[PDB]
Parts: structure tokens; sequence; C-alpha cells
């Protein structure tokens, strides 16, 4: 067959997605994780946050929803899963405004914003070393000003991510109405899983491994959110691809 | 070692420019052409000129502009040749120039107007029943190939003050984005058109890379049709 090359790194959030989609699609690929244990300043994963690229046979493919794009179109064998819905179904319309919607979040700035002021986290995964790391007055005003920008800018867009959190859930208590509490529980645009749910699962993974989790659902806030997410960690799919992937314990 | 890897087309534009650069700057590189010689529509790869990707230890860079600014980065060994003078360097900001000018030019357009209207071609090598395939406007041709000439017209009077190369004594990679364009325009039909009797340095220029060791190497018959 024409093999399916991937060269990602096994942590990165675009990797994550990928590697969900192959999973979901049960595509044979070969997949080469570049990213070493070992920094050359001797750091884990977890200190490096800061493309991925698909070669199948004469097509080579860069960035995240490029090459999910791509897979979706090219492996059509009746036995592949399709994670989007035909074009001209209902559901494609709610399908891709929430997969949109989802990939639009500036999941960087919410990871920079975690080790830089790590106070507006609760439970964050990161060690707390990762943060300290990372006359003259002129200079001493220049900083202030430069953090004071920073948060300002951080708490933005947190509260622009409320904002979304509050279109899924109330999506999700749609889906929840819709459905017997006893029989087969659907997924956030329809029974199937879609596009949409792997760009929510792996937000969600990763913004519980920021500690921007319980700001946004648990304790009563977002039930719905809170049950869709207990719910993909079960996952078969899920737990194969990214299982441990916030477990700053295994390299 | 760390292994250095290019997934690309041989006969991409901009993986022309980058497989130079490696060769350039004597890089050991595992290089694939992930091209295949027929299409599935039975079509050769002169027919298919509608990104390449290099891997290098933790690092995955796309483009072909920003391959080659990530190899003149790193390989910083002493005896690996520098393809750009030093950022603060009096010699940069003109080459920059050059570099980002050529590196501007619509080749995507020129291939598809030598394809169609051939009449403003003059010794294409893409055989003319390409142009009987793919027609199953001449106004926008002639204004980016016009465009073209006053482009030209400034590489002219750069290679009249200078042996040396474009910008400076060196190879550098405004030498390449102007060996790997002309050597293009060649096989679009645009070289007489553009250069006996017309830009006699640049006419001196482009015979002269064509017989250096290194672009022979690479280059030396990625414009033969004969050759998959």
């Amino acid at each position: 067959e024409v093999k399916l090359i991937l060269y990602h790194w096994t942590h990165s959030f675009s990797s994550q997605k990928v590697r969900l989609v192959i999973a979901e699609k049960a595509l044979k690929c070969e997949e080469h994780d570049v990213s070493l244990p070992l920094s050359e300043h001797n750091e884990p994963w977890f200190m490096r946050l800061n493309v991925p690229v698909l070669i199948h046979g004469e097509n080579i493919i860069c960035e995240a929803t490029q090459i999910i794009d791509y897979l979706e179109q090219t492996f059509l064998d009746e036995r592949t899963p399709r994670l989007m819905p035909d074009k001209e179904s209902m559901y494609y319309p709610r399908v891709q405004h929430y997969r949109e919607l989802l990939d639009s979040l500036p999941m960087d700035a919410y990871t920079h914003g975690c080790i830089l002021h790590p106070e507006l986290t609760v439970d964050s995964m990161i060690p707390a070393y990762a943060t300290t790391r990372i006359i003259a007055k002129q200079k001493r005003l220049k900083s202030k000003l430069l953090d004071h920008d920073n948060v300002k800018y951080l708490k933005k867009i947190l509260d622009e991510l409320e904002k979304v959190l509050d279109q899924v859930e109330t999506e999700l208590q749609r889906r929840n109405e819709e459905t017997p509490e006893e029989g087969q529980q659907p997924w956030l645009c329809g029974e199937s899983f879609t596009l949409a749910d792997v760009s929510l699962a792996v937000t969600l993974h990763r913004l519980k491994f920021l500690g921007f989790a319980r700001r946004n659902w648990g304790n009563g806030k977002r039930p719905n959110l809170e049950t869709y997410y207990e719910r993909v960690l079960k996952r078969k799919t899920f737990n194969k691809v990214l299982g441990h992937v916030n477990n700053i314990l295994i390299s």
C-alpha cells in the first residue's frame, strides 16, 4: 500500500488531534515522534511548550487542520469511518460550525499564560518551577507594563473561552434533552463522533493539563461538559492515543 | 548522528532552490523524491506543474523559504559555507532585496501562461500537446511578463557593477533564486524574450552557473523531459 508517514511531536496540541483522527479512521500510519526525552538544556517535554507533516505518496501536507482535511478526503474505503457528514446533510453546518469554533481558540496563548501567571490556574499539572525559570528604574516600570498588558490579554481570552464553552454546554444540553437516559448517549453534534468532537476532547484534555479546567467545569458548573469529558476519557481510541499524554512522569 | 531529511518533488521550483542550497553548503541530506513518473491520470511530470518539508532532529520546517532560513541559521560550523552575510553587515540589506524581489515573481502564473497561450513562448521545452490537452487570459499574461521585464532590468544593472556573482564575491541566496528562476524561464520558453542582442552580462551569468560543479550535479537535467 501507499505508506502513510507522519512526523510530529507527541505532546503538541496539534499532533494530538492528528493522531486521534488517524485512530478514529483506523488508518495505518508510520508515526515518527521527533521529540527527544531530554533537550540540549536537559529539560523534559512539559518545559518546552512553544507544525506536523504528513507524507502520503506524492502528497506532502503540513499543519494539523490541513492534514485532517486531507485524511477525510482521500481515505474513503467503506470500512473507513467518516468524521464529517456529507456536505449536503442537515448536520454538516453544525459540525463545521463547532469544529471552527474550537479550532479558533488560542491554545498556545493559554499554555504560555499558564507557565507565566500561574495564579490564574487551579491544579495546574505543570510543576511550579517551570514558572520560576521562565537608575535602571526605566526597566523596572518597563517590565511592569508588559506584565500588566500580558495579564489584561490573558484574562480577556479566558473570558472568550468561557463563552465558547457556554455554547458547547448549551449544545450538549440539547443532546441530553433529545436522548433517553437509558440508551447510547450522543456526542456533540449527533450520534457520530465527528471532527468537532476530536477538537473538543483534545481541547478539554489540554485545558485540564494547564489547570484551566476547574474554572470552567466541575462542582456544578457546565455539568453536560463535565459528563462529556469523563466520557471521552473512557473512549478506547482516546485512551490508546492520549491516555498518558498529561502524565509528566512519562517521557 | 542527527539525520537531515527532505521530502520534495524533484521538478518543483521551490524544491530546486532547497536542494541547491543543501549542495552549496555541503550538507549530507537524505532526500526523498515523493513524485512519481506517471500519475493516476497517466501524465508525465511536465504536465503537473501546479510544499517541501525538512526534518532535522526535533525540527520540522515546511515552506522552502523557511527551510533555507533554517539551514542558514543552524549549520554554523566554520567548514559550512554561508550563503548570507551577517544580519548587521553592510551587504545584507541589498542581498535580501533581490532575494525577496526574485522570490516574489509569479512563477506559477508564468508556467500556466506557457502551457496556455504558447504564442508568447519561444523555444518552450514543454511539448505542444500540453497546450491541446489543458485547453480541454492573454491580457493578464502580457502584464506579468512586462512586470518581469522591469524586475530583470534591475538585475541587469547590478551585474554591470562587478569573477564575482550577483551581489558580491561569494555565491549567495540571491544567486540560487536568480539561477533557479532563469533556468525555469528557459524551460518555459521565456529565455530568448529576455536575453544574443539583449542583457549581455546576464547571458554570461546564466551560462556561467550552468558550468558550476554543484548546480550541474543537482539541476543538470531538471529541464530534460526525457528523464523522469
